[PDB]
């Protein structure tokens, strides 16, 4: 199992919390956007834009089942990994750290725009908080540990989490 599973928005931390989490255990980071990426040889773009979201949500479903069997380390999630049930229903006893992050902060983190299919476009800010509103519930509901990121710096949300594993 892993020693933690990191969920929440896009440009919450998971993947930057994510290595430094794994860096601090001394384990892997396994990062689902990352796995997913090699196992189709696709960038999520393409997926999410040949495929679409439903047959990308699929394939992580798949995924995230086998990296909460298989892997050891630090897993984090893609952003919208929680709206599957499936995924929702496979972490049920693990350590789900949720990365909270206000809209306004989310938008910026992001506002390099990293790929990511569901913020591309404008009227980002619109669109995050939309995100933010469907899938805060289901975050909270897949949670064991909540760890606010909002004025953290990364090594702090990383001390944060250390302390409570
Ligand atoms: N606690 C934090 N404080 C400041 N910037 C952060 C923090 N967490 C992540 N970031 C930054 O925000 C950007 C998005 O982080 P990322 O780890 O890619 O998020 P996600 O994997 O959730 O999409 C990255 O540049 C990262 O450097
Ligand atoms: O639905 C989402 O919020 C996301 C899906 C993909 O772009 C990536 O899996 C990412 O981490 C965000
Ligand atoms: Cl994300």
């Amino acid at each position: 199992a892993p020693k933690a599973v990191l969920v929440g928005l896009p440009g919450s931390g998971k993947s930057t919390i994510g290595r430094r989490l794994a860096k601090a255990l001394g384990v892997g980071l396994l990062d689902t956007d990352v796995a997913i990426e090699q196992r189709t040889g696709r960038s999520i773009a393409d997926i999410f834009a040949t495929d679409g979201e439903q047959e990308f949500r699929r394939i992580e479903e798949d995924v995230v089942r086998a990296a909460l069997a298989d892997h050891d380390g630090v897993l984090s999630l893609g952003g919208g990994a929680v709206t599957s049930p499936g995924v929702r229903a496979a972490l049920a006893g693990h350590t789900v750290v949720y990365l909270e992050i206000s809209a306004a902060e989310g938008v910026r983190r992001t506002g390099g725009n990293t790929v990511r299919p569901l913020l591309a476009g404008p009227d980002r800010a619109e669109k995050y908080r939309a995100l933010m509103a469907k899938r805060a519930p289901l975050y909270r509901r897949v949670a064991t540990m909540r760890v606010d990121t909002n004025r953290r710096n990364p090594g702090a949300v990383v001390r944060h989490i250390l302390s409570r594993l």
